[PDB]
């Protein structure tokens, strides 16, 4: 469920978050107006660069302590409020967040394993309506 899932990609951290990050861009290429230096790259491009796996290792980092943290796929108000107040995070709307899980829940659904992607589409959810709630447009 969606705590062993935790596990699984935190055990493989780094490369979970750069192909998620990539499945999210590649589906929504207009996403991509706020990663500016990482348009005009193809896939292996991008994770050829040191700095792109820094990036997502590190976001995907705290997204799984924001997940371990939740109970039952809903995430805490503190967790929530930090993510809207990140000066990193000042351009975004809760849209944004929408779209990385739905390509996050698309990607585990294809991926050939058991992931509990309706834990993951229900956690998104709940993130999006406590970004709501700390704030966020
Ligand atoms: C739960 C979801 C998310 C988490 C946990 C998160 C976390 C983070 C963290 C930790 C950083 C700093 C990374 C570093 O030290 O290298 C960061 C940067 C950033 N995040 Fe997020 N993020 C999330 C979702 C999003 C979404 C949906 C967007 C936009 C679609 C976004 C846009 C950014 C941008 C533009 C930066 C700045 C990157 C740069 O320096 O070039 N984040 N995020
Ligand atoms: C949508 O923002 C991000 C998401 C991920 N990821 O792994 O989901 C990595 C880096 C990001 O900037």
């Amino acid at each position: 469920g969606f705590k062993q899932d935790i596990a699984t990609l935190r055990g493989d951290l780094r490369t979970y978050a750069q192909d998620i990050f990539l499945a999210f861009l590649n589906k929504y290429p207009d996403e991509k107006r706020n990663f500016k230096n990482y348009v005009g790259k193809s896939d292996q491009e991008l994770k050829s660069m040191a700095k792109f796996g820094d990036h997502t290792e590190k976001v995907f980092n705290l997204m799984m302590e924001v997940a371990d943290r939740a109970t039952d796929c809903v995430p805490l108000a503190s967790d929530a409020s930090t993510l809207v107040q990140m000066k990193q995070h000042s351009g975004l709307t809760t849209g944004n967040f929408e779209k990385l899980f739905v390509a996050l829940v698309e990607y585990m659904r294809a991926s050939g394993q058991s992931f509990d992607s309706q834990s993951w589409d229900r956690f998104g959810k709940n993130l999006v309506s406590a970004l709501s709630s700390a704030g966020m447009k």
